[PDB]
């Protein structure tokens, strides 16, 4: 990569057909010429031998990743955070978008991934930092996923919910619990008037609380409230497992009233969600442990928006995300990166539900519609519907009111002076 | 979590049946109390919540992880990177042992990572910034898995190579290449004296070259180098897929001649791996994209030994892991922390062969067997053998001289003196 090799990894838009490739944008620090690094990371990333032994040869321009567009100014201080390096000299700050040929890996997750974040762009050389803002997908390509079934649209039909966010709950205590005073809770809440009651990330099946019998139970209670309240309500049964499993516990979530499946999507791996997909009859929800490890720093790693628009189109029709609040260590804008990324135009995929997390209570309700900008998000309480004074019947009723208070225009506190149950959660929280 | 429900979450090691647990060790750094922040950090991760609305029931004992030892110095700088907080006052760097109770999740991979390093752990309140540093599991727990199925142990009697290291070679080029001037490569790099070559980590079943194809000559190529030899060559068919195609390409690639399979572990999904390790009948390899995303900084994430253990565990007889060289970005003692990783004694899961990458050429094979002080080790050269002046024969002959000096404890330039190839690799890298 040291001579003028460098050239036939650049390109102008003008010139390619942008059909066949897939854009990326990469921000990174790296040691020496900023064009070497470029070119050496497009290289890594795909070809980096182009001839064979002595041959006029070059397969670059089918098979390589082009730079499209470069940026980088000087940094005298050295790198952000310590590291170790190969280089020596200037250390710049870059930003690069790059097109990779996806005739290359094809329509697979696995491939995708290993390509657009393996070797090729970590190890390059002389490019300690670097970071994965976002990808782009074209037409042709999407066409060749599913993406979610439903997606908000078919949410919102399932719980004839509708100009209104949806209301999540997660039961609690949930770790150390009984199938039994598990129901208990949920048939309260749902009640009260939330929408969806959901398993903790951490509750699959287990021996003192097997899937078998929480859904069977739950399911019972959802019945029952669905009837008593005259609206649709609906269980969300975490089956998180072994890959093999997973088709087996859709099953038997599904044959005993659970009206969602919950996946942790890291976990299990992307390309196992796909595959339930194919044969999924309900809607799929993504939490979100993991993403975090290698999507909190800001200069280094995979912007979490990456991974939002992969669960998308995977075959997610909600996706937790970590929400706002401070107790939630993510920045503003990063969070609604991701909210757009769910719910943006994306071809042939429907978009998807985005449900922020956060520790919310009939308080923050508010603030998360302003923040979202729509009413076209989940909310997702564990206290502040389980954690409210009254109990948790009217732990869900004082979010309802404080739903009701915005959709009328009502400043929150003013409608609480004539609502019990929303004036004690503004007290509590 | 603020009164003293600090208490419930501490234990001491004699107090506990510590077959139950496995210990964690985290390094974080938090504001406030550092006391009341591990005892936030067990509760996420697991209970959060003891009682119900008014029962004097506390399910901690059974549930709950637990603080085993901890230790936290002022640092009046701050947090080590600029991030956002949830909280104000002094800032502590801390180091902490917990206990969790592995009866939470059972021994299934993905309900083990989502406990071990989800929510729990990064978005606990006041604690920006923390790392898994290892994880141990008990002899019970730890016998429910597999592990490898052949282990270094395995490998090296399908070598018939005994008391060196194993020599592998990534063929180049890859990408771009058809499938027939493939098979010429691999042909030659075993007769020079490699024991196995492998598929680029990005090279799978693609248009231009499927794997169809490819392993079926390779697999020729393979049997006749093989009884030219007099001596055991193998092939190494990269079978990254979604899925639910992995079963398949495992029997199409063995049925063509493909000795062994290497999959991108990440990308797959280790659970994934493990369904795989059910059903193969040839040893497994784990290629390394995407661990450096999350592993790469000291001061947040996963540390990629923690992975390493996973790996093992789920069912790879073999771990290519990022090794020495300044080119490859880590530090000298983590690689070893990996290399250890694979070799160390672990109940009943057999020692897996740990493979460092970098740039590795006949000269720096001296230093790797050095640096890892025993021949336990693979060996992967892409360029030094493929690159060779001489040609890609030669390149695996260097490697092997390379290899006589040291076995012999002839300094090795001294050695080059009389063999062309050595000298001439010598020379170029």
């Amino acid at each position: 990569m040291t001579p003028d090799d460098i050239a036939g990894f650049y390109a102008k838009r003008a010139d390619l057909d942008l059909d066949n490739y897939i854009e990326l944008d990469f921000d990174f620090e790296c040691a020496g010429d900023p064009h070497e690094a470029a070119a050496h990371l497009c290289s890594e990333q795909s070809t980096a031998q182009w001839r064979r032994v002595g041959f006029d040869e070059d397969f670059r321009p089918r098979f390589a990743a082009k730079v499209l567009e470069l940026s980088a100014e000087p940094r005298p201080s050295g790198f952000s955070v310590p590291v170790e390096c190969a280089a020596r000299g200037p250390v710049h700050a870059c930003r690069v978008t790059i097109a990779h040929p996806h005739g290359n890996f094809g329509a697979k997750i696995p491939n995708l991934l290993s390509a657009v974040c393996g070797e090729g762009v970590f190890f390059s050389p002389g490019i300690p930092l670097i970071r994965l803002q976002d990808i782009r997908f074209p037409e042709p390509y999407l066409a060749a996923f599913d993406g979610p079934r439903f997606g908000i649209a078919g949410v919102r039909e399932r719980l004839q919910a509708f100009d209104r966010p949806i209301f999540f709950g997660v039961i609690k205590p949930n770790i150390g619990l009984p199938p039994q005073p598990f129901a208990e809770l949920g048939y309260q809440s749902w009640t009260g008037g939330l929408d969806i009651a959901k398993d903790d990330e951490m509750l699959a099946d287990v021996d003192w609380c097997p899937l078998a019998e929480r859904a069977a139970l739950l399911g019972d209670a959802c019945r029952r409230a669905s009837a008593e309240t005259g609206v649709p309500k609906i269980y969300l049964a975490n089956i998180t497992d072994e890959v093999d499993r997973l088709t087996e516990l859709h099953d038997v979530a599904v044959a005993n009233g659970a009206g969602a499946l919950l996946i942790n999507a890291m976990p299990v791996g992307l390309s196992a969600v796909r595959m339930l997909r194919k044969h999924a009859t309900v809607p799929l929800i993504a939490h979100f442990p993991f993403i975090a490890a290698f999507s909190r720093l800001a200069n280094y790693g995979i912007h979490s928006r990456v991974m939002t628009r992969l669960q998308r189109l995977a075959g997610f029709d909600v996706v937790i995300m970590p929400g706002f609040g401070p107790r939630m260590m993510t920045p503003e804008h990063e969070v609604l990166d991701c909210i757009r990324a769910c719910l943006e135009p994306m071809g042939p995929i429907k978009p998807c539900l985005p449900v922020p997390g956060g520790s919310d209570s009939a308080a923050t309700l508010e603030n998360v519609y302003r923040k979202v900008g729509s009413a076209d998000f989940g909310f997702v309480p564990g206290r502040g519907v389980f954690g409210h004074p009254m109990g948790p019947a009217a732990g869900a009723t004082s979010i309802r009111q404080a739903w009701d208070a915005i959709a009328a225009g009502i400043p929150v506190p003013d409608h609480a002076a004539s609502h019990p149950e929303l004036a004690a959660a503004l007290r509590a929280f």
